[PDB]
């Protein structure tokens, strides 16, 4: 039941030149968003996708907007580390030892978000999550990395296995992870296929679907919601915190 | 939480509206029916009201005339109709063609149409709204005693206590007061309890719930999404919604959450 921070989706590559990017990312911090998630990935490749990353980096630092940067390569990591972005999202979890010195002489907050790209027991997943961020969270502090700075995602959708019931059951058991290591805990489920799988519908154009589980997230004490459609939950959150 | 019925809103005149003329679409309401009914709707809530306030015995036959044909053509594929008007003129003709539903949202205050109500096999929607800046705590009283007093004089005519559902109405019905609509939402599973009768909340896109977020609720789905989720989680047994597959898929998400 506690206010969850939006995170706003702004992709540099397919919304445009820079501007058409800068423009998506200051509506959706019109709408309520707390956190523009920035990303730029296109096929195929460090310099391109840096040169997509400073004009818009710093020119939302021209406005005081929290930047996080969804990243997996260290060379594209350390870039934003002395950028000094609010967040860098790795799907990956920081896999690479090599930048981990360097994470700790910056102060952005890390989110560790964990995946099983083939057989699913939904439950031993589950399981070894737990081991997952056991071990990755210890390694990043032996490496000088405050605990506090650590942002735990469990993983969503395709990141999870093609199997919707494994999605399913850690949208019900994210507050195990809460309590379980004392730190914040951020949920993407926005369009996600999985999605359509329990509805019939067609997903990444249904924003219904997507809307519940943003709901049922925050209500169950997510502390970030990774969502496309800002204002459209910026609306359910206040209307949800306001009735109870 | 449990089962909830859906209504889907289908206004017969805003169907046949005016792009330059006026009520002669007939089968655009007829094609809106059945698609919201493949969209996950369990009853279909027809209205025929004219888009501005008419009083006369022409805006009654009127209001049939738009009425016949659409709840005909529902009757012939098994269609669960609800009517959404408050003259006793087209009660009447609601209760010789077996419609399902009579929606008044004026609460049936007219006791010479009580007689054909209780031969009826309808259900009945009664809808509390309030006078014309009273207090919220005070708007939830008079509901109650008004509840009170209305099932008891249709049970006295002849309306067995059953068919009653009870609407405590919402944004402007209960006024301009946002919180007035919060206190109804957040304490209605009192009415279930108290009656021992269904409960409709209808919230799809109130100038309530714009007043809460700041954004134009008329057009927009999410903040109407995220008052029907919270009603359907505290035990509303019916839901009258303008976007049905957006609600129904709502629902079948929650379902599988748990
Ligand atoms: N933190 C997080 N980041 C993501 N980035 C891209 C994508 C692709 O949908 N997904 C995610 C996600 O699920 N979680
Ligand atoms: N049963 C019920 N019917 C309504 N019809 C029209 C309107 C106006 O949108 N509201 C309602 C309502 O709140 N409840």
């Amino acid at each position: 039941q506690g206010m969850s921070k939006i995170f706003g989706i702004v992709n540099i590559t397919t919304d445009s030149d820079t501007d058409k990017a800068i423009e998506h990312a200051l509506h959706l911090v019109e709408d309520g968003a707390d956190v523009i998630d920035l990303g730029a990935a296109s096929s195929n490749g460090v310099v391109e996708e840096i040169k997509r990353l400073k004009p818009v980096i710093k020119a939302l630092k021209e406005k005081g907007i929290s930047i996080s940067v969804d990243t997996f390569k260290p060379e594209v990591q350390s870039f934003c580390i002395e950028q000094k972005v609010d967040f860098i999202n790795d799907i990956q979890g920081f896999p690479y030892p090599e930048i981990y010195s360097g994470l700790a002489k910056s102060d952005c907050k890390l989110v560790l978000m964990h995946s099983v790209q083939v057989e699913t027991n939904p439950e031993e997943v589950f399981t070894s999550m737990m081991e997952f961020f056991k071990e990755r969270i210890a390694a990043l502090v032996e490496a000088g990395v405050k605990r506090e700075r650590i942002i735990l995602d469990p993983g969503m959708g395709f990141f999870l296995g093609s199997n919707p019931e494994t999605s399913i059951l850690v949208l019900k058991r994210f507050p195990e992870i809460q309590e379980a290591f004392n730190l914040q805990v951020m949920i993407a489920v926005s369009r996600k296929s999985f999605l359509g799988k329990i509805t019939g519908t067609d997903v990444k154009s249904r924003l219904a679907p997507t809307l519940a589980a943003e709901m049922y997230a925050y209500k169950k004490g997510a502390d970030y919601l990774r969502t496309h459609d800002v204002k459209s939950l910026s609306d359910a959150l206040k209307i949800s915190k306001a009735l109870g």
